[PDB]
Parts: structure tokens; sequence; C-alpha cells
């Protein structure tokens, strides 16, 4: 038990209220995240697999994790009188989406294209895991600057995923789709893919289409930066305002805007300069 397994750095991130703090395991230095999650506002409890009740945030990311390297891995936990404490990876340098995004604007489509691929194997593999994650967005994503490489982090909000429909939602509202809008109900994979619609759409135009609860139940889509025909026919498709008239994963990943991606060490060299 205890914490001198490891040395805690400085706070991480720029403002909200949560506490994650750079960390570096005494053991063997490998770089890790310390993520402190208070009882007061965990509204979701689960059990383990041996049957404890921890948050369900630990839950899913205990079955999320794996060799996979699209989801950040949970390496360890500890529970305090107050919160739980969760130990997971860190790849350095790293740098969120939003900030690169903040940082370099809009994307080129084929830094996109390989981006957005990643995301949806991460998501695949949660999906396929049983988990669903229901705050995909630009600032719960990872880039590992030196292998191109994303990594999808922060289950707080998410779910165990089931074919029923879900009546309860914690994530981020400009994400969500215009069902849980309007009627507060969806559905998870349907839900999941309009959050890549607003994703893909924020990384090529360097923002996201929506603010405000009338457009995105009124769901039309305007581009402020110039974006190939194939690219906007992909972010409509998964911003259809009907649940199933959204494509499935599978779909979306033999869309023709999806061919040709380029793999994550190619995508550091041409795009975030590794060498
Ligand atoms: O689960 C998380 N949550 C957050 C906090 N936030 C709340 C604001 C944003 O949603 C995400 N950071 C991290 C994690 S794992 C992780 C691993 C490495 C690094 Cl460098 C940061 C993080």
């Amino acid at each position: 038990p205890l914490e001198s397994q490891y040395q805690v750095g400085p706070l991480l991130g720029s403002g909200g209220f949560g506490s994650v703090y750079s960390g570096i395991r005494v053991s063997d230095n490998l770089p890790v995240a310390i993520k402190h999650v208070e009882k007061d506002r965990i509204s979701d409890w689960g059990e383990l697999p041996n049957g404890t009740r921890v948050p369900m945030e630990v839950v899913l990311l205990k079955k999320v994790s794996s060799g996979f390297s699209g989801v950040i891995r949970l390496l360890d936990w500890f529970e305090r009188p107050d919160s739980f404490v969760l130990i997971l990876e860190r790849p350095e340098p790293v740098q969120d989406l939003f900030d690169f995004i903040t940082e370099r604007g809009a994307l080129q489509e084929e830094l996109a294209r390989s981006f957005f691929w990643q995301v949806l194997e991460a998501v695949r593999h949660c999906h396929n895991c049983g988990v669903l994650h229901r705050d995909i967005k630009d600032e719960n994503i990872l880039i590992d600057l030196n292998r191109g490489e994303l990594k999808l982090i922060d289950f707080g909000s998410g779910a165990l995923l089931k074919d029923t429909v879900y009546t309860d939602f914690d994530g981020t509202r400009v994400y969500s789709p215009p069902e849980w809008i309007r009627y507060h109900r969806y559905h998870g994979r349907s839900a999941a893919v309009w959050s890549l619609g607003i994703l893909l759409y924020d990384m090529v135009c360097g923002d996201i289409p929506f603010e405000h609860d009338e457009e995105i139940i009124r769901g039309q889509v305007f581009f402020r930066q110039r974006v190939s025909s194939e690219c906007q026919h992909l972010i409509r498709w998964c911003l259809a305002l009907r649940p199933s008239d959204r494509p499935t994963f599978e779909e979306i990943q033999n869309h023709p805007w999806m061919q040709d991606v380029l793999l994550p060490q190619e995508t550091a060299e041409i795009h975030l300069h590794s060498l």
C-alpha cells in the first residue's frame, strides 16, 4: 500500500474543478497521471469483478485496460477516506487535442483523417469491451506527440454499454445528440456517433458547430473553412437528426473520406515533426 511508491509533481490542466497531478512511479520512473476523485461527486458506483463498491469510472477503466494503446491505461488505484486515487499512464511529451487545436487552428484533412481514425479505433475498443464513453470530445483525447498516437481519457461520465435506452446523461451538452436535448433519451452507439461528427467538424473547422440547444436540434451544418465534399458528407452523415440515419462504426471507417489513413508514426513525422 501507501504514497511513497509515487512522487507527486505539479497539477495538470489549466482550469476546471478536477485534480490531476503529474507523477513518477518511484519503483521504475514510469511517468504517470494521478487523478483524485471525491466521493461526494461520484453519482455512479459499480462493483468490481471481485465485487467491491468502486466508482463506475474504475470499473470501466479496468474493463478497457490491456495491450491496446488507444485508451489510457489505469495502472493502479487506491481508496481514501474521502476520495479515490487513480494512477494512469502518462505519455511525455503530450498535449490534449483541445490545446493542439487552439494552437494550430483547423487541421489539414490528412491529419484530421489520421486522428479521427485512431479515435474510431479507441471507441470501437471500448464498445467491444462493454464500455460506453459518453463524453468523446477534444479535451478527452491526448496526443502522444512523439509516436503520433491518440489516447482517449476520462471515463467519469461513461456507462456499461447496453442495447436499451439511456435516460441519464452527464457528459458535455454541446456534443450530446438532439434526441437527448428533446426527449431526455438516446441509445449508446448512435449518441456516440453524433459526438464523433461534432468532433470531426471541430478538427477540420477548428471549433464545434453548435453552441445552443436550438442549433443542435436544428442540426444544420455550416462550414466556415474549406473542407472537401467527402469530409462534409461524413460529418453530415454522423449528425443525421434521426439516430437510425447515422452510420455505424463500420460505415464510418469504410467511408471514402476514411481511405489511405497515415500510420501514427508517419503522422507524427509529417505533422508533429518527429524524425
Ligand atoms: O482521466 C483523466 N482526466 C483528466 C482530466 N480532465 C478533466 C478535463 C478533461 O476532461 C480531462 N486528465 C487525465 C486523465 S488520464 C490522464 C493521463 C495523462 C494525462 Cl497528462 C492527463 C490525464
